[PDB]
C-alpha cells in the first residue's frame, strides 16, 4: 500500500519472490525490495517472513545489510533492506591477481566482524556459505557483508536446544547432523569449512553419497593434502583446527577467533604468495556449485 | 527424445526424496498437489505440507534406489505420466540388509516450462 | 463445465464394470492401457486383455468419495477418488470394501480414454 | 420432559431401522445427514444413499445404556447411548454386540431430524 | 456466518491442547461434558476429570481432512472431521495414525463450548 | 441351616438355568437385579430381559445332556436377611458336533431375603 | 445417607490400593475375606497375603501418576449391616515407556458392617 | 509279586472304560475319588459324579507306554504310564494323542480301588 | 492327625525347594523316584539327578489351594493340591502361575519320603 | 529371429500345460529333465514322473488365464538358450471368487537333433 | 549289487505302505521292530501293533510317492542301512493336489536269508 | 555284554560333542558318515564338514531316556534313545528341550564307528 | 573334465561371494546379468548394481560356513552351460546362536571369449 507511492521500481537484482532494485522518491535514496509474492507457503512461510524482518531489524552491523521499513500491499509484500552492486566474493576473488593469505585473513575477518555482532544479539544465522557471502561494491575497498536469512533463529543467551535440521549439506555441522542441541558454534563450523575453501579453493568435506559426506563431517575428515598446504602458515591451518573442532563446547568461539589473529597478524605477518592455481580450482568449484546446487 | 525429459525430472525428484532436499522437492512439485501414498492411510491429502515431515524427521545410513520397467504416456507437449516400480535396499535397526518394493505412479504437468507433480500414487509397503 | 465431462465419462466407466459389459469399456480404455491393481499383484499390466478375465468370469452399490480432477489442457485430465462398495458375500451379510483410484484420461479423436489406471486397497 | 421427545423419535429411529422401514428412516433423517460409521471405513459418508443398502437385509435383543441427552436450546438437542444388540450366527450360538451411539437431533419444519450421527464398533 | 466463528473456536482447542494448557480447554468446555474415545474403552465418560490426565503427562504434525460443519439455530454447531497424525515412534520410525472427531458446541453467554465429544477409533 | 438354605435356593438357581425355565428363574430373581456377565461385554444390565433372550432361545432349546457341578462354595452371612455364596461353575456338555466340551465359570451370587424369600439382588460371572 | 456410606468406604479402599497402603487395606477388609480376581488365574483366594504381594512389590514402588474412575456405581442394600456396591474402575497410568494406557475392570465389592465398621467380606473384579 | 495283580485290576479299568459299564467302574473307585485332568480344567474334582457324563455319552487304539509300579506295602501302590491314543477325527483323519497318567490304588477289604487319578494333558 | 505329618513334610519339600537345598530334598526322596512334570516333556525321569539341574537357579510368594489327602494305611499316603506362584519377570511385573501337583509319600525306614510325584501346568 | 523363435516353443509350453496334455509336454522337455518348483518342497526333481500327478489329476478345468510379463531371453550360441519370466495366472477356487497367483519362472532350453527341449527349468512362489 | 537288494526290498516296503497290504508289509518287518515317527508323538513304539491303525483306517484317492536321494550303508552280509527322501503328492479333501516330504531311515537285517526292518526313523510331515 | 560297549562308545560320543573336542568326535564317526538333523533342513549331508562348524563356533546337562539296541552281527549294531537337554538361554531361564536319536555304529579294524545318525526334534 | 571346469568357476563364484570381493564377482559376470532372488521380491533384476549393495554393507563378517549339495550340471555345447544346486549357509545371528539355512541356486554360464561368464541366476527361500 505505502510502497506503491513513495518508492520507484526498477531492475531484478536476484530471484527465488524477486529482489529488485528501487529508490525512494520522498529523500531520494536507492535500496533493495525483496518481493515476496502472497503466495509464499500458508503459515510455514510467513513465520519465517516476520522472523527474517525481525532478525535485520535488529541485525545493525556495518558488515551486515540493514533493513529500513517491511511494507504489506494487497497481493505482495515487500521488505526493503540496504541495497548493494557488488558481485559475489567468491567470484570477486578469482578475478584477483593478487591473492594470499593476507586477502583471505581481510576476508575471514569482516566475517568473523558479522557474525560476532548478531552472536551477543543472541542470533544464529545457521545459513553461512559462499553465496550468503557478497561484496558491497565493486568499488575498491568494498565490505564483506553477511546475507542474512531465513533459517536463522533467536538463542537465549548461550543456552544450546535442537533447532531442527536446516542449512547446506557441505556447511553443516556435526552437532547438527548428530542431531544433537545446538546453538552459535553452529556457525562457527561453517566459516572453518569457508576459511578452507578461502585458501585451497576446494572444501574440506564432500562425497557424492550425500550419506558418506555427512559421514565425514561427522567425523571430522579433513587432510590437508601436500603441495597446496605445505606453502600454508602453520597458523592458518591452526585456526582450521579451532573452528572444525567436533565438540562444540569445545569450538573456537567467534570472539577467540577474532582475537587470534592469523588473520590480523599474519595480515602483519602472513605469506602473500599469489596462488594463481588456487584461485583457479576455486573458480571452476564456483561454477559447479551454481550449476549442481 | 520426448519421453527422456520425463525420465529426467522423474529421476531427479527420485533423488530430491533420496538425499531429503525437499527444496529441491518443492520445485518440482505443484503446489495443489494431490497425493495418494500408504502413509496417508488410504485418504487423499493435498499439498506439500504432508510430506515435509516425512522430509525433517525421517531423513545417513546407506539406501539404494531402484527404478524397473518405466512406462511414460504422452499427452501432449505440457502433460505426461509415468508409471514404474521401486525397489529400496536398506539396512534396518539391526544392520540387516534389507529391500522394499513400491508401486509409483507420477503425473507431471509442463509449467512455465518447467515440469511439476500435480497428483502421485503410491502403493505397496510405504 | 469440463470437469463434469471426466466425471460423466468415469460414471460410464464405473457402471460399465458393474454390468459387465467389456464393449463399451473396451471403447473407453486406450488398447495401450496400463494398470496398478491388486489383482496385478504388484505388477504393471498392459492392455485390456488382463481385464476381460473379470468381465468374462465375474447386488452392489458402489459410492464415489471426494472426487479431485486435475486438468492439464483441453486434451488430458486425471481424477483421483475414494471407492467405496457395499456388497453380499456368499454368507449372505452385507460387506464394505474401500479402494482408492486414479484415472489418466487423454482425449484422441475428440474421445477421452483411459491411458492409465492405478487402484490402492479391495482386490 | 422434552428427553422423551429425543427418546421418542429415537425409539422410532431404531424401530424402524429394525423393521428395515426406509420410508420412515427416510423423514426422520435431513437429506444431508453425515455419518461416521464401521460400515463407512473411517470415510465421512453424506445422505441417506448410503444407508439404503443396509435396509434390503432373526430374532435380535437390542438393549440401550446409560443414555445421556444434552439439550442445546429448544430446536437442538443430541443424545448419546450405548448399544448392545444380542443375536444369532448362522450356526445359531447367541452372540452379543456392543455399539458407542452418537444421534445429532435439529427440529426443522416442526420435526425433529438426524442431521448427523457417529458410531463406534460393531 | 459463523463457519469461521466455529472453526475459531476449534482452533483455539487445538492449540489449547497442543500447549497442554488445561486451564484453557476447562474454559472452552461444558462441566458436565460427556466423551466417547478409544482411550474410554467403549465407556462414557463425564466431565474433564478424565482428559486431565493427558494434560498434565504430555514431535508431531496434525492434518484436518473433510471438515463438516452443521448449523442448528444461533446456539448449537456440531463439527465432524478426520485427523490424521504424524508423529515418531519410540523406534524413531514415522507412524501414522487416523482418527475421526465429532465435536459438540453449544452457545451459553456469548461463548461456544464443548458439550459432547466423540473419537474413534486411534488414541 | 442358613448355609444349607443358600446353597439350596442356589442349586434351584442353577437348575432353573440348566431347564430353560425363564418362570422360576424370574421368581428367584429381584425385579431390579443388576448382573456382570461376559455376555454383557464388561457393561452392567439390570433386569431380567438381557437374561430372557437366552432363555428363549439357547436354554429353552438345550435336548443334549448338560452336567453342571459347583466347586468349592463359600458363603458370608451378613444379618438374618442378607447372604452371599461364590463358587466354581463347571460345566460339562455336548458342543455342535458330539464332542464332549467343559467350561469354567466364577460366580457370585448375591441372595436377599424378601417377603420371606430368598432373591438374587446381583450376580457376576467370569470366563467362558 | 447408607448409599453415600458405601462409595465413601469404597473409594477409601480404591485410595488405599493406589498408594500401596496396606495398612488401610487390611483395616477395611475382612479375615476371612474371599476374592476372585484374574491374579488369582480362576482360583478363590482367601485371605490378605495373595494381595499384600501387590502391594509390597507392585503398588509400593508407584511414584507414576495414576487415576482411578468410578463409572456407574449399582448399591445394593441388605438389611442395616450389609450393602453391595459393583461399578466399572478405569484405571489411566504410565506404562513402562512412557505412554498413557488405559485399563478396564468390573468390580463387586460385598461390604458387611461389623464392629461399627464397614468391611470387605468378598470382592469380584474382571478384566485387565 | 503284586505287579501282575495290579496289572489285572488296571486292565479291567480300561475295559469298563472301554465298554462304557459305568457300574464296573463304580465297584472299582472309592466314594471319594479325586481326581485331575484337562477335562477337569485345573480344578481338583471328586467322585466319579464328574465321569458319570462321560460314561453315558461315549474306532480308537489304545498303547501304554513306560509303565512303573510303585509298591507302598501290603496296602497301597501307584502305577504312572505314558497313555498313546491313535483315533479318527471328524475329517475321518488319523490323529494322535498323548496322555500321562498316573493312578494310585488303596487296597479295602481285599480289593483295589482308585483313590486319586492325574491326568495330563489331552483329554 | 496324621495329616499334618504329611503336610509337614511336604512344607519341608516346599521350603527346601525355594532355598534351592538338594542336601535335604535329596533325602527326601527316594532315589528311584519317578516324576512327571512340565519340565521332563511328557517323559518320565526317574531318580533326582533330572531335578539337580533345577536346584543351581528375586521374592517369590507361594500359595496352596484345596489340600486333599488320601490316607493309605499307616505307611503310605498321597497329597494332591493346587499351587498359585506371584513371581516378577525380569522386568519386573507382578506374575502369577498355576500348578497342580500331586506327591506320593511312603514311610521307609521310619521316614517319610516322595516316590513319585505329578506336576500340570507351569 | 532367433528370440522368437524360443519364444515360440515357450508359447507351445504354456499351452501344451493349460490344457493337460502331457503327450505334447513329452516331447518339449528332456527325458533327464531337472527342475526346481514349489511342488517339490526345496528338493530337485529329475524327470517328468513328478509334473504327471499334475496333468492327470488337477489339469484333465474351470476357466482360467495366463498372462506373462517381462520376457527376457539369453541365447548362447545356437544350440542353448534361456528364458526368464513373471507368470501370472488368473483363475477361479470352489465357487468363484476370481484369484490370482504370481509366479517367476524360468525354462533353460537346449536344440537336439533340431528340436528344442527343456534340459531343466525353475519356478518360485507357486 | 549287494546294494540293489537293499534297494529292491525297501521299495516292496514303501509299495506295501502305498497299496495298504498289511501282511507284506508284517512279513518285511521283525516282530520285534522300534519305530521312531510323527505319529508317535516323540515316543518311541515297539512291535507292528502300532502301525496296524494306519493300515486299516487311513488307506482309493490317486497317490505318487517319489525317493529322493538314496543313501546305502552296508554293515556286512547280513545287516544294511538306507536313508532317503520321500515325497508324497495326494489329494485333499477339497481335492487340491498337494505334496508333502518326509525323511526316513529303514535299518534292514537279513534274518533267514530274508531281510527285515529292525528299526526306522522317519522325521518331517507324517 | 556287547550293548554295554554300544552305550559306552556312545557315552564317549556325547560327552565328545559336549566338550567341543572335534577330534575324538572324528576318530569316532566314519569319513563317509551321512546324517539326517534339523540343522541340514530336510537335507541328507555327508561327512564330518557340516558338524565341524558347531564344534569350532559352539552349563548343560543331558539325560538319554529308554536305550534300545539292535544287534545285527558282531560288527553291527544300531542305538535309539530319548535325548533331554537342560540348559540356559541367554535370558539365564533354565529351558529344557528333547531330541529323538538314532545312531548307527559299525566295527571297522577292531572299532566301532558311526556310520549314519537321525535326530528329530530339537535344532 | 568340461563339467569339472563349471565347478572350478562356479567355487570361485561361492568364494567370492563369500569374501565380499566385488571385484572378482564382477569378472564372472556379464555386465547384462539377469536375476531372480528373494531379495528382488519377484521382480527380475538385470545387472550389478543391486548385488553390489550387499557386496558393500553385509559382507565387507562373522564365520559363516557354506555347503552344496545334490549339484547337476548340464552341458549345452562347448560355450554354454547350466548348474543347480542347494546351498546351506551356517552362521550366527547377532548373539549366536548358531543357524542355517538353505536356499536352491540356478546358475547359467557361458563362455564368451574364453571365459566362463554367469548370463543369469535364480535363488529360492533365501
Amino acid at each position: 500500500t505505502r510502497f506503491t507511492e513513495e518508492y520507484q521500481l526498477f531492475e531484478e537484482l536476484g530471484k527465488g519472490s524477486v529482489v529488485r532494485r528501487c529508490v525512494k522518491v520522498l529523500a531520494g535514496q536507492e535500496y533493495a525490495a525483496m518481493i515476496i509474492n502472497t503466495k509464499k507457503l500458508s503459515a510455514r512461510d510467513h513465520q519465517k517472513l516476520e522472523r527474517e524482518a525481525r532478525i535485520c531489524r535488529l541485525l545493525k552491523h556495518p558488515n551486515i545489510v540493514r533493513l529500513h521499513d517491511s511494507i504489506s500491499e494487497e497481493g505482495h509484500h515487500y521488505l526493503i533492506f540496504d541495497l548493494v552492486t557488488g558481485g559475489e566474493l567468491f567470484e570477486d576473488i578469482v578475478a584477483r591477481e593478487y591473492y594470499s593469505e593476507a586477502d583471505a585473513s581481510h576476508c575471514i575477518q569482516q566475517i568473523l566482524e558479522a557474525v560476532l555482532h548478531c552472536h551477543q544479539m543472541g542470533v544464529v544465522h545457521r545459513n553461512l556459505k559462499p553465496e550468503n557471502l557478497l561484496l558491497a561494491s565493486k568499488l575498491k575497498g568494498a565490505a564483506v557483508k553477511l546475507a542474512d536469512f531465513g533459517l536463522a533463529i533467536e538463542v537465549e543467551g548461550e543456552q544450546q536446544a535442537w533447532f531442527g535440521f536446516a542449512g547446506t549439506p557441505g556447511y553443516l555441522s556435526p552437532e547438527v547432523l548428530r542431531k544433537d542441541p545446538y546453538g552459535k558454534p553452529v556457525d562457527l563450523w561453517a566459516c572453518g569449512v569457508i576459511l578452507y575453501i578461502l585458501l585451497v579453493g576446494y572444501p574440506p568435506f564432500w562425497d557424492e553419497d550425500q550419506h558418506r559426506l555427512y559421514q565425514q563431517i561427522k567425523a571430522g575428515a579433513y587432510d590437508f593434502p601436500s603441495p597446496e598446504w605445505d606453502t600454508v602458515t602453520p597458523e592458518a591451518k591452526d585456526l582450521i583446527n579451532k573452528m572444525l573442532t567436533i565438540n562444540p563446547s569445545k569450538r573456537i568461539t567467534a570472539a577467540e577467533a577474532l582475537k587470534h589473529p592469523w588473520i590480523s597478524h599474519r595480515s602483519t605477518v602472513a605469506s602473500c604468495m599469489h596462488r594463481q592455481e588456487t584461485v583457479d580450482c576455486l573458480k571452476k568449484f564456483n561454477a559447479r556449485r551454481k550449476l549442481k546446487g
